[PDB]
């Protein structure tokens, strides 16, 4: 084999072994050391792992600087090519690039672990277009995701290259001649004729190409090799299709597979050019080629705008696309449509073919003959009389997979409205790009008018049907999308034909950005507060530096013993069967394989589970798909994969109980009935003036925690001590579930948490399936273990938000004042009670979000059932039952026919009332946020303006709405509100803090080293916080309730006061001496400078029974007001402008506040409009990645942002005055979930009926597919009994 | 720890003053993040004066758990340790000896 | 002295602020922790000495 | 101590000493240390950040 040579941050790397399924993401993690890049998902959709590569561009005669993702960039493809990751453009030990400093003091970074990947994006962008525009700076991160942020600060940050959070003032100037100089090593070996490579790996022998002549012969003497370019197809085949090539040949390199010509008829590009480049060079040809002449490439840009991200269009060849031949090519439909000619050869032969519905034969197969290789796609001109559109819909805008995609074109006669040719191709409606030749058939020689229209739309709902079990599903809505493309192709031929019905033209244009505008208005601080005292500043979060670096150590990143291994886990692919056997024959031949462990293997206890209702290790039953039974354990990661992969366990299906009906029906719940009741409702219905009931539906919601579970276990050898580093919010629970399952006192475990990519109540209890698992590992092999779950293992394995069902009857006066209510809460808990009952006990507290009703009945049942089980997530149960009141809300004010904030306002509790669970709402800020909102956010003035865009608009329509919430803090376990702090002084005067709180990006450790300078009044400069650990602060609640800064607060404030109370002697005796002094002068008159602090939140204490006592210690408020933009021919939607007024009383830092009302907000934005999770009716999940679950990407937040924290508003019950801040906005994004409904009701009034108090169902997720469903119309309706009783 | 047996002895003192088996304590090891400015372990003190720290931390941790051993006498240390956590009583403590 | 294990010392950068975590066969933690620390030029709270 | 695993990126240290009882240090030549397979640097009082 040949050496494979490149370069990573200037250095020369010269691998003699290198193994072509070696990634660069593994192999700069692995053998580099080098980990700052990420894995985050490996399948190119999160961008965690950006790094930049450069290389030298022989046929342009110039370096060029492109992002690509590493964990999809085979190493074997990247001779000769030099890397730049975020460690290669700057550090904190010795100096942050402009765009780490940016992005660190803009408050851009909160968990930080995909910073280094955006920073990647941008500074990639940066050294291609050094002064880039604001729609270049958004579109750079079409590939990289956030849950953290919000992605607003990002934006805003990097806005800068084109009272405050933080000042641009103080940016240091982005200086080009400063960059890295490309490798001179490199510069010379481009002056040496390339030559054939071989790679030979463990099991695929890898050969990079020269020439054509050279892979010509490679194909033929071997048809099978799999050629490769970019790999974003084939990496993704390799690790999630257990697909092995054996041979692969990659063409990269070939002059003619890489060449741009300029034809009369068309543009050529050779094959391997990538996307990236396709799309520049149709650019250029837009701008100067008349428009009649770009037709076609015009739809070929349109349908790359929304082709995954800058990293996958920069390495993803044009030929991958075509002969992976997907059934959701974006861009297949485009090139059969316009009969793009195809270039194809072979050792000996050479054809040209314009594709055609033929060249699909069959799914995932093309045309090509097995030694034939695609050599050159010429894109044509498009001719006179000759129109072009291109249209893709998906879940999300950015980087999704399409639902429908397609291409279309017609000739007309010369000069006139007589169809001569008519091609209308689909991806996502068959199991290949497909043609609707029946239906366009019969309209060649037809005019394009109203008949035509009508008569395709019937033949394309005939010809491009889709069976109930097609795969996808969203039967009506991919149909609806066939015809609504068709209408929206129609109405533009139209237009350029030419008239059009001005209501109608909006239907005819592309999507359009719209300027960015964020405002963020915080209070400033007394204007005699000391400069060292940050408490109400808006200081950055403490490690946003080394986050932006690469340098922040997540779990993973800690360097790995000589001696670690490598967990896998073996789960259950059924949702409920008996386990006959176990295989493990076939994993003890793969290469690396330790050991395989089940149950028998456990020393202690094989129950766990916050309730004991768990095994670490299935035992005769698994009881879900994912169900832990046992676990691979392998010298490698890979190896330990393979070998699990190949574990073959035999089952006996049992009866499954899978979803919330289904266990209904059973009667499976988890204990009995819980209820929350006040009032007479049987008084009070007879009472109302008018009733409405109904059901409602709330999806799940997978965290998506940038960083997945990982775990690492060290086992010491020594009376059963073990050391772990675990990213969980929990360590005490991680500790004893530990020490259980090894049947060892507690006090042999240590746990150690420095912090989390990421938990949202996801690590707070499930982060112990992966630790016991990895303990147990260590425990029997003596070896240090670890795990880091891969995407797929994470989402369907560790659990989710629970999906909520609701079952409720509303009863109110014709001036929409409620006077009784009663909700049955049913959630799906999945196989094991975990939080489930204290999520839908925090459900039903607030099931009234900020209304008073006096008569009110609210009950919830935890439906056991075959599926992973649910957990915590951002809101507790909160998000559900706020949804499910606003929804009922709504209906009131639809009802009454009044105007729904008139409504809200009417029923808002005021200052002094009773909550439904008869607490006293004291400081009741909501009416403030409420008033204050509706005038900033011009929401009167705003609503006239939607109605005139609706009166103006048939195929589009806004939407706008306003709605309050109110969030309890506290953990509604009693015994969960305490909180300790160890700190020392050392005698140099630094201090250490610990805390029973962990660091998941809210800004915990910022916030306490803040208050303990504050407390100490000492400089933060000398103040630490290096992590949690069970050996420093014992028995701690999870790191939950957003209550963190509140204890933690108050216990490090209690430790800073005994340290100021020891002190003061010697402060007293040396009044001018310093800190210093003072402490030196303690230590040396034996006076000890190392205390703890405790905090226990008072007068707490609620009962279901008596429906009396304290739940709360106080409540968050907050007011969101969003407006939208639908598409009701697609489903798509902008969110237009969204404006929060939270309340957050005297905010302890005004940057992580408002960073946590982002981030929640988009975070719940999601939950109620993107993200959804799809499972097979025999419970097996279909959503594991970000391609198939749409998380909000940076184009999803409002386009004007605005976040004001309410002013003048201490809240006496915590540290500082501050408020809990953590979950309570998340609801909020719910206003966004509300315009649309709104928004929706415009569209059925202009297309589905005339009836204006109709009260049609919307559940959540309101996704395109129910958006576009909803918007009933002539074409969903186009998309007969016998008799009928009269 | 050098061999001279004083985590043993401090085990001793501390399973004496807390009135509970020795197999329900253990010490790990040494570390500057859970003690700080220690003196160096030596001048043959080191039994003297942790003890006496252990003793104090002990004495601390007797008192916060007096509370639930009257309310509940026949229980046992565990009961009690749970009953502590349960009511929200810190079950950690610094103990301290100047000679 | 001949104290049947030399003199060790195992030294793990952890790449954050200065941060260093030492596994010493010492009886004074505490100056090990402020040498160290001084040498590197840290305050002593960015080092622990276990 | 050095029971405890060593990482996989591990390095080891070995002192160099001075071989005079009392003198004036007027050179140090690596070269030759240099040269010896896995030598990864020699570190002297310069590299003291502290
Ligand atoms: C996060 C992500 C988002 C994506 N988004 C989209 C999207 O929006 N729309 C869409 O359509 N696709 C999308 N893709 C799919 C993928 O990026 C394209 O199919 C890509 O263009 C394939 O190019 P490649 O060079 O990476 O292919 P590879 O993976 O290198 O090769 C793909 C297949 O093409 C064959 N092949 C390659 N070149 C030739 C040739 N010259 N002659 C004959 N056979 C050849 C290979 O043998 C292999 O079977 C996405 C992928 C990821 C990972
Ligand atoms: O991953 P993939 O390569 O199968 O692409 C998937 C998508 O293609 C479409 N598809 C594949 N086979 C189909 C069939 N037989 N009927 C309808 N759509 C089909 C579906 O929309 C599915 O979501
Ligand atoms: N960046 C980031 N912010 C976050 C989270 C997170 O995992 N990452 N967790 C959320 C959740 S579910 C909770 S309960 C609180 C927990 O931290 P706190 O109590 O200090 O507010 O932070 C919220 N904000
Ligand atoms: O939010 C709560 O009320 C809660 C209660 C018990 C455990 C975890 C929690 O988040
Ligand atoms: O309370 Mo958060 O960890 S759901
Ligand atoms: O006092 Mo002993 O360490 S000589
Ligand atoms: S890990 Fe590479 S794109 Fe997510
Ligand atoms: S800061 Fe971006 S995912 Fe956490
Ligand atoms: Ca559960």
């Amino acid at each position: 084999a040949d050496e494979l040579v490149f370069f990573v941050n200037g250095k020369k790397v010269v691998e003699k072994n290198a193994d072509p399924e070696t990634t660069l993401l593994a192999y700069l993690r692995r053998k580099l050391g080098l980990r700052g890049t990420k894995l985050g998902c490996g399948e190119g959709g999160c961008g965690a792992c950006t790094v930049m590569l450069s290389k030298y561009d022989r046929l342009q005669d110039k370096i060029i600087h492109f992002s690509a993702n590493a964990c999809l960039a085979p190493i074997c493809t990247l001779h000769h090519v030099a890397v730049t990751t975020v460690e290669g453009i700057g550090s904190t030990k010795t100096r942050l690039h402009p765009v780490q400093e940016r992005i660190a003091k803009s408050h851009g970074s909160q968990c930080g672990f995909c910073t280094p990947g955006i920073v990647m994006s941008m500074y990639t962008l940066l050294r291609n277009q050094p002064e880039p525009t604001v729609e270049e700076i958004e579109d750079a991160f079409q590939g990289n995701l956030c849950r953290c942020t919000g992605y607003r600060p990002i934006l805003q940050g990097f806005r800068t290259f084109a009272p405050s959070l933080f000042n641009p003032e103080e940016f240091m100037p982005l200086d080009p001649t400063q960059e890295p100089i490309f490798p001179p090593e490199l510069l010379r070996l481009k002056d040496v004729p390339p030559k054939q490579l071989r790679f030979e790996g463990e099991r695929v022998t890898w050969i990079q190409a020269s020439t054509l002549k050279e892979l010509l012969d490679l194909k033929a003497q071997h048809p099978e090799a799999k050629l490769v370019v970019g790999n974003t197809e084939i990496g993704i085949e390799m690790k999630f299709k257990n697909q092995l090539f054996p041979m692969i040949i990659c063409p990269a390199w070939i002059p003619e597979l890489n060449a741009v010509e300029h034809g009369p008829e068309g543009i050529s590009f050779g094959a391997a050019c990538a996307l990236s480049s396709v799309e520049k060079t149709l650019l250029e040809a837009v701008a100067k080629l008349p428009t009649q002449k770009t037709e076609v490439f015009r739809g070929v840009l349109e349908q790359l705008r929304w082709f995954a991200g800058k990293q996958v269009k920069s390495v993803a060849s044009l030929g991958g696309n075509i002969i992976t031949a997907s059934p959701i090519s974006d861009l297949n439909p485009v090139f059969m449509a316009s009969g793009t000619k195809l270039t194809i050869v072979s050792r000996g032969t050479r054809r040209t073919v314009p594709m055609d519905h033929t060249f699909f034969p069959s799914y995932r197969k093309t045309l090509l003959g097995p030694e034939e290789i695609l050599l050159s796609i010429e894109i044509p001109y498009s001719r006179e009389d000759e129109f072009f559109s291109a249209f893709k819909q998906a879940s999300r805008r950015e980087d999704d997979i399409a639902k429908v995609t397609c291409g279309m074109r017609v000739l007309f006669q010369p000069g006139s409205m007589q169809v001569k040719e008519l091609a209308l191709c689909y991806g996502g409606m068959a199991d290949r790009t497909i043609s609707a030749l029946k239906t366009t058939q019969k309209q060649l020689s037809k005019f394009w008018n109203e008949k035509l229209l009508q008569d395709v739309c019937a033949g394309l709902a005939e010809e491009l049907s889709l069976s109930p079990d097609a795969p996808g599903g969203m039967i009506e809505f991919r149909r609806t999308l066939t015809l609504s493309f068709f209408f929206k192709f129609y109405l533009t031929v139209l237009k350029k034909l030419g008239k059009l019905d001005p209501t109608y033209t909006s239907a005819t244009l592309l999507f359009q950005k719209d300027p960015p505008a964020n405002i963020q208005l915080f209070q400033e601080v007394p204007n005699g507060q000391s400069k060292e005292d940050t408490v109400g500043r808006p200081l950055p979060h403490l490690a946003a530096a080394m986050q932006a670096s690469g340098e922040a150590v997540y779990c993973d990143d800690i360097p790995r013993y000589e001696n670690e291994l490598f967990l896998r886990l073996v789960t259950s692919t059924r949702a409920h069967a008996k386990i006959k056997s176990i295989d493990v024959s076939e994993a003890q031949k793969v290469p690396g394989f330790v050991c395989f462990l089940s149950a028998d293997d456990i020393p202690g206890s094989n129950e766990t589970g916050l309730f004991n209702d768990e095994t670490v290790f299935a035992k005769d039953t698994v009881t879900c798909v994912g169900h832990i039974i046992g676990a691979v354990v392998a010298d490698t990661p890979e190896h330990a994969e393979r070998a699990a992969h190949v574990v073959k366990v035999t089952y006996e299906d049992l009866p499954a109980i899978i979803t919330i009906e289904d266990a209904i029906k059973n009667n499976s719940f988890y204990g009995s009935e819980l209820k929350i009741e006040k009032g007479d409702l049987k008084k009070g219905f007879s009472e109302a003036d008018n009733v409405v009931s109904g059901e409602l539906y709330i999806g799940g919601q997978d965290h998506f925690y940038l960083e997945t579970h990982c775990t690492i276990a060290i086992p010491k050898g020594e009376e059963g001590e073990m050391e772990l580093f675990v990213s969980t919010q929990n360590a005490m629970k991680t500790q004893s579930f530990v020490a259980k399952m090894l049947g060892v006192p507690v006090n042999r475990i240590l746990v150690r948490v420095k912090r989390m990519g990421g938990g949202f109540g996801g690590k707070e209890t499930r982060s112990t399936l992966v630790s016991v698992a990895v303990a147990l590992a260590a425990y029997k092999t003596g070896h240090p273990v670890r795990c880091m779950l891969d995407r797929n293992e994470d989402m369907l394995i560790t659990g989710g938000r629970h999906p909520f069902l609701a079952r409720y009857k509303v009863g109110f006066m014709k001036t929409g004042t409620i006077v009784a209510l009663e909700v049955d809460h049913y959630s799906n808990a999945g196989n094991s009670r975990d939080l489930s009952h204290s999520i839908m006990e925090r459900a039903l507290f607030h099931m009234d979000n900020c209304y008073k009703i006096p008569n009110i009945r609210g009950t919830g049942r935890l439906c056991k059932t075959n599926l992973s089980s649910n957990t915590a997530f951002r809101g507790f149960g909160g998000p559900q039952a706020l949804f499910i009141a606003e929804n009922w809300m709504s209906e009131v004010a639809v009802t009454c026919g009044l105007p729904a904030e008139e409504v809200r306002w009417k029923n808002m509790y005021k200052e002094g009332d009773l909550t439904h669970f008869n607490q006293r709402l004291e400081g009741f800020s909501v009416p403030r946020c409420w008033d204050e909102c509706l005038k900033s956010s011009q929401y009167y003035a705003r609503k006239s303006e939607v109605d005139k865009f609706n009166k103006e608009n048939c195929w589009k329509k806004r939407g706008l709405c306003i709605i309050p919430t109110k969030f309890g803090i506290s953990f509604t376990v009693p015994f969960l509100n305490q909180a300790g702090a160890l700190i020392h002084v050392y005698t140099d005067g630094s201090v250490l803090v610990s805390h029973g709180g962990t660091e998941m990006g809210q800004g915990l450790h910022t916030k306490m080293v803040q208050v303990a300078s504050k407390a100490l009044k000492i400089p933060i400069s000398k103040i630490y916080i290096s992590e949690t650990s069970t050996n420093t602060v014992p028995n701690s609640s999870p790191t939950a309730a957003s209550v963190s800064t509140d204890i933690y607060g108050q216990a490090v404030y209690e430790a800073c006061q005994t340290i100021l109370k020891r002190l003061e002697p010697f402060k007293k005796k040396n009044p001018d001496g310093s800190w210093e002094d003072w402490v030196m002068a303690a230590y040396q008159d034996r006076v000890s400078l190392s205390t703890t602090g405790f905090y226990r939140t008072p007068n707490l204490g609620y009962s279901f029974e008596t429906n009396s006592g304290n739940a709360f210690h106080y409540f968050t408020y907050g007011v969101a007001c969003s407006e939208v933009e639908i598409d009701c021919l697609t489903g798509d939607h902008k969110n237009l402008r969204t404006d929060i007024v939270m309340d957050v009383g005297s905010s302890l830092n005004p940057a992580i506040d408002i960073g946590q009302v982002e981030g929640a907000f988009v975070q719940g934005l999601g939950l109620f409009t993107l993200e959804e999770l799809h499972y097979s009716p025999e419970g097996s999940l279909h959503t594991r990645g970000p391609s198939t679950y749409k998380i909000p990407a940076f184009g999803s937040i409002p386009t004007e942002f605005r976040v004001s924290l309410l002013r003048d508003c201490p809240n006496k019950k915590a540290i500082y005055a501050s408020k809990a801040v953590g979950e309570p906005p998340l609801f909020l994004g719910a206003s966004v979930f509300f315009a649309i409904k709104d928004a929706i009701r415009a569209a059925r009034a202009q297309h589905t009926n005339n009836n204006t108090k109709e009260l049609f169902r919307l559940d959540s997720p309101a996704t395109p597919e129910k958006i576009r469903n909803a918007c009933v119309d002539k074409f969903t309706t186009l998309c007969k009994p016998w008799s009928l009783r009269v």
